[PDB]
């Protein structure tokens, strides 16, 4: 029974917590309450293989911290989340990508690029093409999500990260 530490990272307000709570509790949280650090555990069967998921929902910090060093070191896989309505959050994907690899001292590491809030079509500023161009640059999977009901790709996103970790 393996444990996967899945770490959800990204700029403030991109929907890290909403995605995590949608995954665990199947509810959309409309409030924006900034996270310090929250941990969610589940014993679950994915692709006929039981696992413990230890999901770490992180703070929306841009600057580096000891907290971030700790979770970048221990994480077994990362969701790098941006909001399609927030261009800066997308630009900053490179910073997260760079730091994870530097902390791990590796050329690659399990991660998925998550383009969140795609339900907000009238506010969307980062296109699917832009997202795919970024994911292709890093040779990592790209997925579009929405935490709002009805949710889009939320289970798939977390399960796909587990699949990437297992398919190493
Ligand atoms: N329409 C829509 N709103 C979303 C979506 N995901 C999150 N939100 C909203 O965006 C706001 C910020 O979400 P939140 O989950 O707190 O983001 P966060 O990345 O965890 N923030 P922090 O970095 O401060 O902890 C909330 O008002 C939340 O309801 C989404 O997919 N669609
Ligand atoms: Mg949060």
């Amino acid at each position: 029974l393996p444990t996967y530490k899945l770490v959800v990272v990204g700029d403030g307000g991109v929907g890290k917590s909403a995605l995590t709570i949608q995954f665990f509790q199947k509810i959309f949280v409309p409030e924006y309450d900034p996270t310090i650090e929250d941990s969610y555990l589940k014993h679950t069967e994915i692709d006929n293989q039981w696992a413990i998921l230890d999901v770490l929902d992180t703070a929306g910090q841009e600057e580096f911290s000891a907290m971030r060093e700790q979770y970048m070191r221990t994480g077994d896989g990362f969701l790098i989340v941006y909001s399609v309505t927030d261009k800066a959050s997308f630009e900053h994907v490179d910073r997260f990508h760079q730091l994870i690899l530097r902390v791990k001292d590796r050329e690659s590491f399990p991660m998925i690029l998550v383009a969140n809030k795609v339900d907000l079509m009238h506010l969307r500023k980062v296109t699917r093409d832009q997202g795919k161009e970024m994911a292709t640059k890093y040779n990592i999977p790209y997925i579009e999500t929405s935490a709002k009901d009805p949710p889009l790709n939320v289970d798939k996103t977390f399960h796909d990260l587990v699949r990437v970790i297992r398919q190493q």
